């Protein structure tokens, strides 16, 4: 009870510092302490009641700086603190948590299109390199299922990807899985009831409203109901058995639309609006 959807950073004309939290119970938005540095193309995650803001970029009017930063938010203190930075800057990053460890997956540093992956141990405040992905992936979506980390879609420096791969932390190795039916970079990727969902993204021509679900048993991707709005660089999370997608770019506009997926009825509904339209946010629930 009383867990909130947090949204951190994002982009509208420049990278933003906002940290806001939505309560799906009462439909209320909280305005919380700003990030110390503006960030878009970051990822959000929660470990032991703390929210982490990982990687991304400060896209200023001045210019662009890719971020290696890891910053920790305590909802009890409403304060951001720096943590150990990653080995490399990672903009358009994917993250997932396994057993209280943060995995920072691919992303970019200028022309560098990362295949590398690194793991954070909060108790030691250190990062270590682990096995690299079999593909370079920026704009990659990450999901954790059955204690395996999945990396889905992205861009390899030449090709936009429908490919996906699976990381085995005990073995420290990656394996290609069944590809998506759609090429998707900047997709929202999340886990709901033992399925991976990949919602929206960009196929190289258009922003997508399509949604595919991965079934681990049959190892296949199937389409479910599409979103009302085409969106890439969207935020995504799961709250009480439902998927929330936040913002993104629809090909013309930076969206403020929050849609909600009910797996029971296979329908999307608009549930609220962010206070302002933005893409490339980091989202998590605690
Ligand atoms: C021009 O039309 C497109 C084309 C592909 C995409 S994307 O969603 O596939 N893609 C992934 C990839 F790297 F693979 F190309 C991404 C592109 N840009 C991001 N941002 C930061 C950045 O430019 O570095 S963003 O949210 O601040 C942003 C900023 C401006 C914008 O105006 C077009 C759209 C977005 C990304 C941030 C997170 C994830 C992927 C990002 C988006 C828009
Ligand atoms: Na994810």
């Amino acid at each position: 009870v009383g867990r909130l959807i947090y949204t951190a950073g994002g982009y509208f004309r420049q990278s933003l510092s906002y940290l806001e939290a939505y309560n799906p119970s009462d439909g209320t938005w909280l305005r919380l302490a700003d990030l110390q540095v503006p960030r878009s193309g970051l990822a959000g995650c929660v470990v032991g009641g703390l929210l982490y803001a990982v990687g991304g970029r400060n896209n200023s009017p001045d210019g662009n700086t890719d971020s290696s930063a890891l910053d920790c938010y305590n909802p009890m203190t409403n304060q951001w603190s720096p943590c150990a930075p990653m080995s490399v800057p990672r903009n358009r990053i994917g993250v997932g948590v396994i057993d209280g460890h943060i995995y920072a997956v691919g992303g970019s540093h200028g022309c560098i299109h990362h295949n590398s992956v690194e793991r954070y141990e909060p108790e030691r405040d250190e990062w270590h390199l682990v096995a690299p992905m079999l593909t370079r992936r920026i704009g990659v979506g990450v999901a954790v299922l059955n204690r395996l980390l999945y990396a889905v879609g992205g861009f390899d420096g030449t090709n936009r990807l429908n490919s996906a791969e699976c990381y085995y932390p005990e073995r420290n190795e990656w394996r290609m899985i069944t590809a998506m039916n759609t090429i998707r970079s900047g997709a929202g990727v999340c886990v709901l009831h033992n399925c991976i969902y990949a919602a929206g993204g960009y196929d190289g021509q258009d922003q997508l409203n399509s949604v595919e679900r991965y079934d681990v048993a049959t190892a296949t991707w199937t389409f479910v109901a599409p979103m009302k709005h085409r969106r890439s660089a969207l935020g995504i999370t799961v709250h009480q058995g439902r998927i929330y997608v936040l913002g993104g770019y629809d090909g013309h506009t930076f969206l403020d639309s929050v849609e909600c997926y009910d797996p029971d009825t296979d329908t999307w509904s608009e549930v609220t609006r962010m206070t302002s339209g933005r893409s490339g946010v980091g989202v998590a629930v605690t």
